[PDB]
């Protein structure tokens, strides 16, 4: 550990997509969704969608986001 040459490795990209959630209003980066919603919701509060009404979770499914071509073997 000492300094050294002045720091060159960079990469820090801008900030912009971020937005502000309307829920909770905390700050996160609007990622590829299939619009459900009309608001700004963070990961946090997507989460509690609400939907889950039998105390049961998951008994053998894997939620899978739609992706490039079907799944087939
Ligand atoms: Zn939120």
């Amino acid at each position: 550990g000492s300094s050294g040459s002045s720091g060159k490795r960079q990469k820090i990209h801008l900030g912009d997509r971020s937005q502000k959630c309307s829920k909770c209003g905390i700050i996160f980066i609007r990622r590829s969704t299939l619009s459900r919603r009309k608001t700004p919701m963070c990961e946090k509060c997507r989460k509690d969608s609400c939907q889950e009404a039998a105390l049961n979770k998951d008994e053998g499914n894997e939620s899978g986001k739609k992706t490039s071509g079907p799944s087939s073997g």
